[PDB]
């Protein structure tokens, strides 16, 4: 270790390793490639990738592809996703035929 | 090195260094100002905002 | 403009905790048309602007 430590010969700013620090378990400071799939899940879970989100891309590669995340199950999806109201609330529309929208409900 | 340490006399912990140990070489474990461009690498590049996004 | 299926708000815990959520109506439409103009392909007159009611 002595033989080392004077190879390095840099030791100016306190510690200053030379190495990559491969033995860990679990830390709050040094994180194994743990730390990697902790960002992953938070952005695709509940971040980015939500349960029943739209997602447009140009490639046709589902999302559990080796060239995209690869996490996840993907599905097709049908059509747009319009948030829920009911037309001529306010009777803003002059003679228009009022409509009724059912929750849930696809027509 | 030895001199230096002699005033710190605190290093329990370890380490337990007041600096930030702003250097290193490689690996997935000590994370360097990479690891900011390695995020947005994965999260544009290839995972999140993919190309046609 | 933010779509997502989960009923949790932006700043809460299980949302990503950051920003302000705020409902969103309708689809959200590019800047260039407005959608229905003219049978015959001629185009109407279309509408612009952020956060404009018209």
């Amino acid at each position: 270790t002595f033989k080392i430590m004077s190879e390095k010969l840099k030791f100016t700013g306190d510690a200053m390793d030379v190495g990559g620090l491969m033995i860990k378990n679990v830390t709050p400071g040094t994180g194994d490639k743990d730390v990697v799939t902790k960002g992953q899940m938070e952005a695709f879970m509940k971040n980015w990738m939500e349960n029943k989100l739209y997602r447009i891309g140009s490639y046709y590669i589902t999302e559990e592809d080796i060239n995209p995340g690869d996490s996840i199950s993907l599905g097709f999806g049908s059509w747009a996703k319009v948030t829920g109201v009911i037309m001529g609330t306010g009777v803003v529309n002059p003679d228009g035929s009022v409509p009724n929208a059912q929750r849930v409900e696809f027509q």
